[PDB]
């Protein structure tokens, strides 16, 4: 029996793995899928436990659940390193060998050199850090009444206006009435700032779909600071650059929203990479290796129309995992592999709990109906991955 | 008409004003009762939403709300000096002049002058303190599942095996289940440590109840360290003295539960004073002053019949707020005072919410009885303050 290693249970992993399991019959192969905790979260609506507006464990499902425990070993460790030459894979607590590997460890944060963004920042990446942020910015509201003259602990600087920021910032906008109401806060002292180095909100979208999430966030006090780049983080706040020149904001509460990479594990292992991410094959393997393939955020495609990258997307990780678990049953029998092409529908963000701006087959959708369909959409994960039961649990 | 006024709203100040209430008419006196809050918290149920096994707004009720609008005039401000001379109350915004004064300011925190525990203990003194509290232990049990190494985060140091130390290491010991839950910790690495530089624990009480308290907690987890005495605070931890040697706690989260001194403000006024507290009269009032009345934890009150201090109460503290309206009526209508005397019926301490130990008039009481003993002596406070419809509420 030949044996796939998965590295990560997210979108890319837990859809390949699910797909192999799927396909192939009892000893055709060991398959081996790696998380570092027993848990795969729903990354698309991480945002929402962050803000508070929903728990986190409706946020992520257990792994055993989901498998087959026959046809797929799963184990819980921490992918240190990959060695290509040996095709051996490091981990916290043991090695693996792998005749054939699919790599989807997803992204970590790239804060660009900026001074002290890693260390007094925090991002929107797991379970266990929203569930810090959310601690975090309910200690500081804690902290304001016995020292009102601390304005800084009831201020949140968002940095980066992108998708995530702009959901984020909706969520707490609407988190913010119990929370002032928890912590005997005038709301009106309460300051929701977004921060973006770029000249526009949403850069690269629809400056109508732009301009209403601008609105609908505006009219529930979200500000918004534009071609305004971070110089520096403190614990104190942020120091932005304004008309060239240097300004101060004194916040408790940082969260970065600007940009993400490929999982670094990979370009240390000697894969060639850009912005972490690896340009595959247009059958998902790395360039140089027949027996490797990148899923996800991990994974690299151009588009051969406007010579642009796709973002790094749930939407498009799981066509990677449906593409290689086929690909990889094709390889395990002797037969030819298909070419992937991915097709990108629409896309929705949310902006509160009611709200939401988004494309869906070049048809523009706001208000109660985008919202309606973003939830559908999750749903419709949940059932791909769990089943009727799943979604019931939730 | 002279003039009457109140500095406190706590259980002193409040049984006070209502008094005053019940007794006089509408122009036999110019009442007005001072708070730095609009509202009069539950003190002896704090320990609770420390912990976090009940809301903090279960142990608050609005002071406008309890009183007469017409009989007493409320004032929110903050006592910051008395004057003797003048006969003047300064504050934050605005002064006052009295005839007569009812000092009933609580207690602040009394550190011993150790080292940085002013600075870096918490102390269960208020609901915005209790809050803090609260949220500063969830923000720690949140870090540890990111640093797993960091077992510090999941340490509770209370220093002090008094009555609140007892009561709320047992809230705690109630909590930690689901806190665990909610943070994906092993509650086998959870620490939670009462310190006492005394070699005995409650001393004043009934050995029995106290061993017996001691083995219920520890049942669920609760260490002890008797006597030994903290030799200085930290933001890392503590440092205790063992056999006259250093030995060091590395713990998130450091509660002082140690020892109470009478309002600082009294001192600062120029008031001979010991231990912060005023040594009253047979009348509670001040030493050389017949206009000035000092209640509860700032009153200081000796057992005549063994020459033993009465400890800082509740109990205590109600009675002479009744005492003081008694004897101010009687003094702005030309008659003779009643001379105070305390009539103790026995107290209870809760050992997390299904558990409790008690003495009530001559009877030891354990267990569910004690329990429900405790949750009928708060529902009387309720009952006498603000009628049946403040029990009603809650
Ligand atoms: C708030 C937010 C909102 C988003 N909304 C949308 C949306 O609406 N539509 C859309 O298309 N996309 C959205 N995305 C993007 C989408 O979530 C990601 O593109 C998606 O996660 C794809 O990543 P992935 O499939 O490669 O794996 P990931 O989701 O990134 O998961 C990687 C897995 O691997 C584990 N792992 C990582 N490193 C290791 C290691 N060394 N060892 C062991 N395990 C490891 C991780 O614990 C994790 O389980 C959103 C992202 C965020 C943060
Ligand atoms: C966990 C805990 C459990 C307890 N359990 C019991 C028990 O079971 N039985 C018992 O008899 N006792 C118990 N006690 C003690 C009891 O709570 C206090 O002794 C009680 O509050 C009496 O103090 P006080 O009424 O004089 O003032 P406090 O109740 O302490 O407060 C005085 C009021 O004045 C306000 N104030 C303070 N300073 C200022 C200022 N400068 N300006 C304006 N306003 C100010 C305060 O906000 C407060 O509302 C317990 C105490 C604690 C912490
Ligand atoms: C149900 C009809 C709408 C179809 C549009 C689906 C496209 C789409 C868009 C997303 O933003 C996604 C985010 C996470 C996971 C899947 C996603 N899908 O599948």
């Amino acid at each position: 029996k030949p044996s796939i290693v998965i590295l990560g249970a997210g979108y890319g992993g837990i859809v390949a793995a699910l797909g192999l399991q799927k396909r192939l019959n009892y000893n055709e192969a060991d398959i081996t899928l790696v998380n570092k905790n027993d848990y795969h979260y729903i990354t698309t609506e991480l945002h929402q436990p962050a803000a508070g507006t929903m728990h986190h464990d409706q946020a992520r499902v257990g792994i055993k659940e989901l498998i087959d425990e026959k046809k797929i070993k799963f184990v819980k460790d921490t992918v240190v390193a990959i060695d290509r030459e040996q095709q051996k894979v490091t981990l916290q607590n043991g090695e693996l060998h792998y005749d054939y590997l699919v790599v989807g460890l997803g992204s970590e944060p790239e804060t660009f050199g900026i001074e002290g963004l890693r260390e007094h920042a925090f991002s929107i990446n797991s379970i266990n850090s929203v569930r810090i942020i959310r601690q975090h910015i309910e200690y500081q509201f804690a902290k304001f009444a016995a020292e009102p003259e601390r304005t800084d602990y009831l201020t949140i600087v968002v940095g980066g206006a992108g998708f995530t920021g702009i959901e984020f910032v909706g969520e707490l906008a609407d988190r913010m009435p119990e929370l002032c109401a928890e912590y005997d806060v005038d709301p009106k002292l309460v300051r929701i700032i977004n921060v973006e180095a770029a000249p526009t909100v949403l850069p690269g979208f629809d400056p109508a779909l732009v301009n209403y999430a601008m609105d609908v966030l505006g009219g529930k006090g979200v500000e918004f600071k534009i071609g305004t780049p971070i110089k520096r983080c403190t614990p104190e706040g942020v120091v932005i650059e304004v008309d060239g020149e240097e300004e101060e904001i004194k916040a408790a509460t940082v969260v970065w929203t600007g940009g993400v990479r490929g999982n670094s594990i990979v370009e240390k292992s000697g894969f060639e990479t850009m912005r972490g991410r690896i340009k595959v094959d247009p059958y998902l393997r790395a360039p140089g290796h027949e027996n490797i393939f990148i899923v996800g955020d991990c994974a690299l495609i151009i588009n051969e129309e406007n010579n642009r990258p796709y973002p790094p997307t749930a939407q498009i990780a799981i066509q990677h995992g449906e593409n290689v678990a086929a690909n990889l049953a094709a390889l395990i029998r002797g037969g030819s592999m298909t070419p992937f092409k991915p097709h990108i529908r629409g896309t929705v963000a949310s902006l509160g709990r009611n709200d939401a701006i988004g494309i869906v087959g070049g048809r523009k959708v706001y208000g109660h109906a985008a919202s309606w369909l973003k939830k559908l959409i999750d749903m419709r994960y949940l059932y791909l991955i769990g089943g009727l039961s799943l979604v019931l649990k939730k």
